[PDB]
């Protein structure tokens, strides 16, 4: 009928049109279609079903425009919620599907089980408990996407939530999240206190005043902490990451081997690593140690002591930043220009760049590592391994030993002087960030390198140069050319043609230290390399 009476128990049963349901005794297998039909939190919604203490429903429906409200003191277990519908909590329930269906945990009430999927929502306010959550709606779009009220948001107490793909759970300025799995394509951001979560592939965002505590960040996860974010005891493992942002705080970290940290020197994080205890405060870092993934940003006016950069770990030194006594193990990043100042050891031996003098030594970049030379500045017995990048600014200098590995790259933004010899199996370009211009070397070792170099067959015989000082050109070297000028317009060369090769004070070049990596063409002609008797190299038309 409208009242189910204590001791009484009813079967079935479809409320519509505003009609009511009272339950004293149990309701089983109910389908609630009526009671909130103008939407939530409106006084001229009326009717559905409304469990009382001691009341009990079971395997309850609720559809679009259905209310089930639970009081204090009753109880329902195995509920399933549609989008339009609503169960508002008092008293307790045990497993509900929310499938675009939306609760809400009043003061008292208890809510265990609870599964949000499609754009669903449950709102744990104040005093009231959530548990055993399982979130998979909320984050969709991604970290920075905003969904609005999706997912779980927790005023109150969250406990045991498990939050999946496309899962988000905002943890509310005084909320407290205390046990807590996320996978990867969910996060939790964290305004309020966030208790043991454990990140294997999520992301967890400690806002502004929010705090975690006891994280453990797994393989692919990654604790981000905000400027004024707090985390207490993180503990990085295997290839998870914990990222410190300027004005972050993350104290007592363990940072095992193979855990990432990304932080600055404006950041604070202390705990310890493989090699022991590290610190970053006050815009000091000692005793760090870059795990494979990990970055420490030295910004300006700061400084570094004491730091491991290991293979996949990455040293970032600003222009007017200092880091000494660092430790560059084979396969570690380093990125700074002539104007940082740095020390260390890496595989090849020591190395040094003076920010005064704009003076680098012994450098090893490699696998992502990569040095700018400003000018009037120099490198010196540079080594450019696989994914390095070794840039020079007009006005910047090579001396010594320039040595490219394979995978290797040196950009020419302008003439550039060698007064050593450069060893080249990478990838030599002339760029501009048309001008061209001359790279002057005082010997050139090819060891199958390729130089990149631009060249105007518009008839006005212009093209980037390269200039061997008093030694030799030996070995092979690949000079592939790309014409700045029209495509359709070619004029021939007069003499001896357009010279990208100037041997000069008594250099020689060997007989084959030069080929075209591939034909130059335009208009009416072909355009070969030629070696001469003056050992210069040209370019000079034919067809």
């Amino acid at each position: 009928d409208t009242v189910v009476q204590a001791g009484e128990t009813v079967n079935g049963g479809t409320l519509t049109n505003h009609d009511n349901q009272i339950v004293l005794g149990t309701a089983n297998g109910m389908t609630i279609s009526t009671g909130l039909e103008y939407g939530p939190d409106n006084e001229a919604n009326t009717g559905g079903q409304w469990i009382q203490n001691g009341g009990i429903a079971n395997n309850t429906t609720v559809t679009g425009g259905g209310l089930q409200r639970v009081n204090a003191g009753g109880s329902v277990s195995d509920t399933v919620i549609s989008a339009g519908g609503g169960q508002s909590l008092q008293g307790q329930a045990v497993n509900t599907t929310l499938n675009g269906g939306e609760q809400w945990v009043h003061e008292g009430g208890i809510a265990t089980g609870t599964v949000i999927n499609e754009k669903g929502w449950q709102a744990v306010k104040s005093g009231a408990m959530a548990t055993d959550t399982v979130v998979n709606t909320g984050a969709e779009g991604g970290p920075d996407a905003e969904n609005g009220d999706t997912g779980q948001t927790v005023y109150g107490d969250a406990v045991r939530t498990t939050i999946n793909k496309n899962g988000r759970q905002i943890v509310a300025a005084e909320g407290t999240a205390n046990t807590t799995v996320v996978y990867a394509g969910g996060d939790q951001t964290v305004h309020g206190h966030a208790l043991d979560t454990t990140l294997n592939g999520g992301y967890q965002y400690v806002h502004n005043g929010g705090t975690a505590s006891d994280t453990v960040v797994n393989s692919d996860g990654w604790q981000i902490i905000k400027e004024g974010g707090l985390a207490d005891f993180t503990t990085v493992n295997q290839k998870g990451k914990l990222q410190v942002n300027a004005g972050g705080t993350a104290t007592n970290v363990t940072l095992t081997q193979g855990g990432a940290l990304v932080t600055s020197t404006a950041a604070t994080v202390t705990g310890s690593n493989r090699l022991g205890n590290f610190t970053v405060e006050n815009g000091n870092a000692d005793g760090v140690v870059l795990e494979s993934g990990g970055r420490l940003d030295v910004l300006e006016g700061h400084s570094a002591w004491k730091t491991l950069v290991d293979d996949g770990g990455t040293l970032a030194v600003s222009a007017g930043g200092k880091a000494t006594d660092v430790t560059m193990t084979s396969g570690g990043a380093l990125i700074a220009d002539s104007g940082a100042t740095v020390e260390g050891t890496n595989a090849s031996g020591k190395f040094s760049i003076d920010g005064i003098s704009g003076q680098a030594s012994g450098l090893l970049l490699e696998n992502g590592g990569s040095f700018t030379v400003n000018a009037g500045g120099l490198a010196s017995n540079t080594t450019v391994g696989h994914r390095g990048t070794l840039t020079l600014a007009a006005g910047g200098s090579l001396s010594g030993r320039t040595q490219l590995s394979k995978g290797a790259s040196m950009v020419l933004n302008g003439d550039v002087v060698s007064t050593g010899d450069i060893v080249n199996a990478g990838e030599i370009r002339f760029d501009n960030q048309v001008t061209f211009h001359k790279l002057t070397t005082s010997n050139l070792t090819g060891q199958g390198g390729t130089i990149n170099m631009r060249v105007r067959l518009d008839g006005s015989n212009a093209s980037d140069q390269l200039v061997i000082n008093g030694g030799q050109a030996t070995g092979k070297t690949w000079l592939a050319f790309t014409n700045v000028g029209n495509s359709n317009l070619g004029v021939a060369t007069s003499g001896q043609g357009i010279r990208v090769v100037d041997a000069q004070n008594g250099a020689t070049t060997e007989e084959g230290a030069f080929a075209l990596s591939r034909p130059l063409q335009a208009g009416a002609f072909n355009y070969t390399l030629n070696r001469d008797s003056d050992e210069d190299w040209y370019l000079r038309s034919e067809n």
